């Protein structure tokens, strides 16, 4: 479906990562030069800048 | 030629936001070789789309 | 759908501050291979929170 | 020689957006050796894009 | 309701100041060989202290 | 001598938005060894280039 | 407990006058490292001198 | 070589204009196996080259 | 430890070394096979720039 | 104890700006050894010359 976010969804997704509840998708190494997808948790740079926006609204 | 409009700038980034887009980036598979596959759009980019959309 | 609230952005700013908080990452365990770990968030990331903190 | 025009900016702005456009980048191919190689923009820059074609 | 705890203006000093006077530490990988690491302790960083510093001279 | 006008900047920046333009680096060919070869001006620079077209 | 305007200025001196150090992991090989100190750089000197302009 | 000469405002512009038009090189280091490195020189880059560009067409 | 605040004056000397290409940093040296030794270099060009700009504006 | 003059900031920015100052740098020598060594000013930082030249 074509959807624009408004406002509140904007807020409603910066808070689940703000709560620590997203992933992300990176790179990790399994020896000798090969990697795999894996997910890790969202890094806190990414939800303080989440909480810096939610604290603006 | 196609401009892509307000309300269509706004899809994409919402597209972005919502965590359904890829990019491709170079993965090692051995010995300093690689190969390119897709992951997904990375926090910190869907962070800026959020941004944006809620200037919008 | 929980929206954070004023006090409850200053609340989680907060446990960053105080070092509570740790982040995932991924860590070497040899000849390229790396497991998934924690760690405590960075200076720099407590003192982007105490900034924001005292701003409030 | 050409000067690209307001809306011939905004069109190739929007094949970027749009997930159209590519870069050559180096890609390893064993023991430090790389080639040459086309990967599509990255998400950052598609986001630039849409950036600067919402401001228009 | 429990309140839960938000850093105050003199508490959010008070933790830049340790940070400030060198007393504080943060944690970090360090290689320990062939690609390994373990996790370490060490100083907050000249950058950090200064940037923290800075915020107490403005406060 | 030669001092380029207004109009020249914007032809120079055309060429690189159209992806007509190289630059030099350095790629890799073994153990460490490396080349002075060319590749294409990549999207983030060419998006630069067609932001500044833009305000024009 | 609190650092005031004076005592801040003594810090970003002592940093300013190149006579502050800082930690740093250092190799000692095959990708051992250790911890060691280092006179804080130039960059950061130069931005307490920034800091000490402005006072 | 005079080491107090200061450039003047079209003299910037004419220094900028040869960057711009790939007329310069910068010297780097490059990597010749096994760690060892040579200094060489390289054409300026599309970065830098924009930059001039921007700056001349600021002024 | 023996306290001291930089003045105006100060400020501008130091800043004067630098740029006038007298001062150097201590920075990790690569010695062989990953082991490093500390040593010092000349403060860089964008170091000396940025105090140049501070002195040019002062 | 000297403090630099206005027309001193520019004739110390302009010997940068024409290519004539150096800065020292670390060398590979091979296996991780390195060399202090000399290098050119590089471009950027000639640019930023320039830049406050051109402001003066």
């Amino acid at each position: 479906e074509k959807k624009i976010l408004q406002a509140n969804e904007v807020l409603e997704h910066l808070t689940r990562i703000a709560l620590g509840q997203e992933k992300e998708q990176v790179l990790m190494g399994i020896g000798k030069g090969a990697e795999t997808k894996t997910h890790v948790e969202v890094s806190a740079k990414d939800r303080i800048k989440a909480l810096e926006l939610l604290g603006k609204a």
